[PDB]
């Protein structure tokens, strides 16, 4: 059924597929991110036109002295099973770093998804926020390690110790996905890169079944990141109901996040990819 509803949206040029991802510019965005906008936290964001909204942004544990300390730009995310499944960030800041990782700690993080690289076409997209080698380092008042390194084809597993200075008993085990493929230009050159990718890492997803949210982030943690978590519902609801709805999904994600599937041409990657597992099956 889905093959041609696809069909459909995609007759006389997408004409309806682009109708339809246009009935969804407004979604969400008469929500008020005056947190974001106070001059305390300018220096957080790491792009004036993507900041969180106020009733969905994520807050740290406030500190004594500051009152703007909760801060920080990422934003709760809904999935079909949790109203927050996950947590999406931009890409860390020099000056936000341990901002980061006291929200991975708190939040009882246990993935991390990455699905940019640090550097693209030359423009700084994301600080590299993880040890380089097996070497310990401190983030605030939290022990980072990295226990393992695996780089594959399509993206880069990580494995992360983190415990708060105080008890080092109570560590807890960290996995890292990085996608290191999305192209300079456009969308993946093929689905099964994004869909296996997201498959992976719903696989470890399933594996921690008391973790709190699954972190996403890119650069800005909209487009990118909102195409992986769209993808990451939509192949759910396939294998289990048989059913699709992707409108809905990038709906409710708008309604949480500013630009979550931020063109339209990573709306149709989504329809292909929904497609080309349907067709594989046939």
């Amino acid at each position: 059924q889905f093959e041609g509803h696809f069909m459909k949206l995609q007759a006389d040029s997408n004409y309806l597929l682009s109708k339809e991802y246009e009935e969804l510019k407004d979604v969400g965005r008469n929500q008020s991110c005056d947190i974001a906008l106070l001059p305390e936290n300018r220096g957080k964001n790491r792009y004036n036109n993507i900041l969180p909204y106020d009733a969905t942004r994520v807050k740290l544990s406030n500190v004594d002295d500051d009152p703007c300390s909760d801060y920080i730009n990422a934003s709760y995310i809904p999935g079909n099973n949790f109203r927050r499944e996950y947590i999406v960030t931009q890409g860390p800041l020099p000056g936000t770093k341990d901002d980061f990782w006291k929200m991975v700690w708190e939040q009882n993080v246990h993935n991390i998804v990455m699905v940019t690289q640090c550097v693209e076409k030359g423009r700084v997209k994301c600080d590299h926020y993880w040890p380089a080698d097996q070497d310990s380092l401190y983030y605030g008042d939290l022990i980072l390690q990295m226990l393992s390194e695996s780089v594959l084809p399509e993206w880069t597993i990580r494995e992360f110790k983190i415990c708060g200075e105080e008890q080092l008993d109570a560590h807890r085990l960290i996995r890292h996905f990085h996608y290191t493929v999305w192209p300079d230009h456009g969308v993946p050159e093929t689905t099964q890169s994004l869909i296996q990718f997201v498959r992976t890492v719903r696989d470890y997803i399933n594996r921690s079944p008391g973790a709190g949210p699954t972190v996403v982030h890119c650069s800005a943690g909209v487009g990118r990141t909102g195409t992986f978590i769209a993808l990451d519902r939509i192949l759910q609801q396939l294998d289990s109901k048989d059913s699709v709805d992707i409108y809905g999904a990038v709906h409710d994600l708008r309604l949480h996040r500013v630009h979550m599937v931020q063109t339209e041409c990573q709306y149709v990657y989504l329809h292909q990819c929904v497609r080309d597992v349907l067709r594989a099956r046939k």
